[PDB]
């Protein structure tokens, strides 16, 4: 017999625009990560990696957890996937069984819920409030915790939202997957876009139950080049070697060793970081002024480059709120997906300029 | 609670030796395919790209499987994966529900059945006979069928036999599929890798039933680079797509634009498929003389680089073959897992001296 998998068929689907709606930062990938791959290139480094990954960035992982988020993972409990959409999809297939449970904090990203469908489990939401700085309660969390609870995901700094949850809460939330026996799925590619506060990894108090995802994207500027880790409890990063085993293989190797370069040469790395800081929060607080001054409400975020904007002065509901701005020439994404309804989210990973026009067309459309 | 999935659990796991274990080409990749690379570089192609591909490359692949292979497809039914074992893997996960069944023609990738499984399937083995130089017999395919078949993989040139499979052999099986209504899985990743015969694309027959699997890693020397590609029906095309998206997101995008230079540069291209089909002649014609006169059993590859050899004369089985030959300092590769019993994988992907060097060394196990 023909005809898709039930899996697959389960799964959810010369005008002048500003755009609002990129997911990946504006500036290119820096030039000594460019060079490293250019010289993996000449070097004749095309062949077949390990499942896991190239030793070599193994070893520099296990050096940029420890130093970077004080995390105590030996080599071993490292692996390098196909971007950190990978690490997490392959983290799902190998510690959910049909019927298992991941506690999903909404506003969440995209991709979280699908996954986690994806992979036979049952999807429970716990939502955060805008109120509330849209940083989780611990008492909400609880409340949403059975015995078939697998997995909670947190993500800090958020993705839509912007919000970093402050260390008291992630320890909280660590404490809970402690007492109740779950894994804390900790995304954390966002971590060097902070403009306020620390990043906190909750891989430092309870390093058996968290599964700690990062990944180049974000933060050097990588989207395209498809490389992210994570690291966690060795049986599980060794299940997860198994799924890239026989789906991808291993990551792109000339990509790895360019990876390896932005972990090791931190003085190049680090001047990257600060640049795109520097850039993105003189930006968001553009943006935010400009929002405050037309009135509309948006929590201010501490990191990504992400803003969740109210639309109820716009339109009813969101979907009609993006509809109208689209005619007033803006796009932006309708949070009805991130389930964030009422809101829109902006992305301010683009020019002033950019933000300055979006900023007059808001203006018009109020 | 914590704990592994049953599909990751259910999973499979001062000497000088000459390697004949190599599942890749020695060559490096061409240099218009890293130039291809750079140019990408030093424009700044290092963004996201669409979940089934660029579309440059989903065109390129649209012409290259009706020039090359006869089949009549639109850019549309066109997929890039992370290489074609990415292609292989969400085809079943787009395909398969837990108890589909799945025919695999054994001697076998090792890859196949632990794809098949992690989706949930069965794996239906039908044996190939040395005898009959490893080509399978419709009639005991036909005996295998039930109303459980989803699909049937045929690899030709296969790995680890090296057998070409003639048109007739594939047309019977490609109306079995017709016939019966399932699928026809075609993996032709060797279709470069060809001394003598032809190579034909059963997707020609049964367009609407099968769905062909190739890339660019074993004939433009790119196992490292992770770019496979396959095109079929539209709807299963779409949802292996679905699944890209959720799990990798794309492939590489440096490498995508690297992959296009090899399918549009005809001239270097070919000249570089020649160039390495007339080393691997050579070195396999080398290695069958060799074996020939110690007297060893091999069946006769006209394509890929791989030659299955008869055990016997070694030891009682094909794992304590291979560790004499071990210790007679030659690595081969044991026919177990790829239900090739009695038998021992040998890569002909090395340069002569080193098949000169292991030939020698075989006397010691006589
Ligand atoms: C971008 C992103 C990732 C992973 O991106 P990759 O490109 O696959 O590395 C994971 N989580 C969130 C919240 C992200 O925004
Ligand atoms: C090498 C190979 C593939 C695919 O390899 P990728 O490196 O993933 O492109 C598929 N089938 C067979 C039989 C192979 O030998």
């Amino acid at each position: 017999m023909r005809g898709l998998s039930r899996r697959v068929q389960a799964m959810k689907p010369g005008v002048d625009l500003v755009a609002l709606t990129a997911g990946e930062p504006d500036f290119d990938t820096p030039e000594h990560v460019k060079e490293a791959a250019r010289r993996a290139l000449a070097q004749g480094k095309t062949k077949y990696a390990p499942p896991a990954g190239i030793p070599e960035l193994r070893e520099a992982l296990a050096e940029k957890f420890r130093r970077e988020n004080g995390l105590s993972v030996t080599p071993e409990e490292t692996i390098v996937t196909v971007g950190g959409s990978q690490a997490l999809f392959n983290l799902f297939q190998a510690i959910l069984d049909p019927g298992d449970e991941v506690i999903v904090l909404s506003p969440y990203w995209v991709s979280y819920p699908e996954m986690v469908r994806f992979a036979g489990g049952v999807v429970v939401e716990v939502e955060t409030l805008p109120e509330e700085g849209f940083v989780p309660d611990p008492e909400r969390v609880r409340r949403a915790i059975t015995p078939r609870t697998k997995a909670l995901v947190v993500n800090s700094p958020n993705n839509p939202t912007g919000a970093v949850y402050p260390k008291e809460v992630l320890e909280a939330l660590a404490r809970l997957a402690v007492e109740h026996d779950f894994y804390l799925v900790s995304d954390e590619i966002y971590e060097h876009l902070l403009y306020e506060g620390e990043h906190f990894s909750p891989g430092r108090v309870a390093p058996e139950h968290t599964l700690t995802v990062n990944g180049a994207a974000k933060a050097f500027a990588m989207t395209g080049w498809r490389i992210g880790y994570a690291c966690g409890p060795k049986e599980v990063i060794k299940a997860m070697a198994s799924v890239s085993r026989q789906s991808t293989t291993s990551p792109d190797t000339i990509a790895q060793w360019a990876t390896l370069e932005a972990l090791t040469n931190q003085e190049a790395s680090r001047a990257f970081v600060e640049m795109a800081r520097e850039a993105y929060r003189r930006r968001r607080d553009l943006l935010l002024e400009g929002l405050t001054a037309l009135g509309l409400k948006a929590v201010r975020p501490s990191g990504a480059f992400y803003v969740l904007m109210d639309t109820s002065p716009i339109a009813p509901d969101e979907v009609r709120a993006a509809e109208r701005l689209l005619e007033a020439g803006v796009a932006v994404v309708p949070g009805t997906d991130f389930a964030a309804f009422g809101h829109v989210r902006l992305s301010y990973a683009t020019s002033e300029e950019n933000l300055r026009k979006a900023l007059e067309r808001f203006a018009r459309v109020l």
